[PDB]
């Protein structure tokens, strides 16, 4: 009860394409968080099985704690969702914009 738009990843923060190398890469990450199973516990992505979803810190410039920016990644090749606001809304990260 709440849809998944989509961004161009040219249109995310830089720190987001850091963090999607990283993911590509297999890190180094700088949270002990990074990688662990994102539950999707209000369903607000697409319904799946554990294990599914994993999340990632974005860092965000200037802030002291992990702030609220993450990537969630999916099982699927290139299957990526950003958010800013520490999980309340997503949206699909779409790699052809």
């Amino acid at each position: 009860v709440k849809a998944v738009g989509r961004v161009c990843y040219s249109a995310l923060p830089s720190q987001a394409h850091d963090t999607l190398d990283l993911i590509d890469e297999g890190g180094p990450f700088p949270y002990s968080q990074d990688g662990v199973v994102f539950q999707n516990r209000e369903g607000l992505l697409p319904a799946h099985s554990t294990g599914y979803y994993h999340e990632y810190t974005v860092i965000t410039p200037g802030s002291p704690t992990r702030g609220a920016r993450r990537i969630i990644t999916g099982q699927q090749w290139q299957e990526d969702y950003y958010t800013a606001d520490h999980y309340a809304s997503f949206r699909r990260v779409d790699f052809a914009c």
